[PDB]
């Protein structure tokens, strides 16, 4: 028996840009409340009860590249 | 039984851009109430309860490559 | 029984962009009231109960070359 | 020339109420731009320009009486 | 020229109430913007511009008696 | 010329109420921008711009009065 694993990667994840400036992010207020009697959590949960959240995001060259290379043999 | 695995990749997964400011994000207030009892989440949930999100993404550039070479043998 | 598993890319999953900004995203308020007496959520459940969510997205080069390359052996 | 005014009131304006009870005024904020470049008011101008006004009035006895009572002698 | 002038006023402008209960206020506030650029006002101008404003009145009795007397003579 | 002025009042302008109770004022607060350049306001001139204001007003007896009594000779 045998297995081989030669994944070859070369590829070029890049970017350009020019001036960036100038960006204002500015939120207002906001006012959350929460109540949370009972949870119960479990394995790969990802949760928000109560939010309020602002985000600006600007990468300038956001690329992603994204893979995986799940093998199995039984 | 032989197995043998050779991924290849030369992408150029690529951006150029200009002058990207003058961005204004001004998000408001906001008002999030949350009352929550029982709540029971298991092995992969991704949740909001009550939100009030707000998003700005300015990629530049914003591509995405996205694989997956599950192999799987028995 | 033997396998050979040899997935090429060459491509250019890329993007070209001039001057970028006068992006304004100014949301107003908003109000989110919510209750759960009882949720029970399993495997891959994505869920929003309440949301008042605002997204401005300018990617400069949206692309997403998305792939799959499933193989099995049973 | 003589001239009399004795005008007389008595009114019981009055009001009863219960519990004034569960009252709730939850608003939703909007959104407003005004770009008035020239405006001319001269005298009891009472005005709004570009609003997004949320009122509950809720008297426990609504209960106006206006009276302008008025002599002119020339 | 005699002139007599003798108004009378005995009222009864009361209110009565039980519990002033459960009021609640809860605004999320708004997003504003005024670009004005040359206004101009005189005598009893009353004015609102761009405005966003929420009100709860909520009075054991609103009994708003007005008897604006007035005499003139020449 | 004589002229005689006595205006009597006894209004009994009372409330009564019982518990001010649960009372909650919970503005989750906006975003105002305001930029003006020339205004020109004389005499009474009552002005708000770009407001955005949040008002829970409770009286135990909201029990106005108003009694503008005036005399002019000439």
């Amino acid at each position: 028996v045998q297995i081989v694993y030669k994944p070859v990667d070369l590829s070029k994840v890049t970017s350009k840009c020019g001036s960036l400036g100038n960006i204002h992010h500015k939120p207002g207020g906001g006012q959350v409340e929460v109540k949370s009697e009972k949870l119960d959590f479990k394995d790969r949960v990802q949760s928000k009860i109560g939010s309020l959240d602002n985000i600006t995001h600007v990468p300038g060259g956001g690329n992603k590249k994204i893979e995986t290379h799940k093998l199995t043999f039984r």
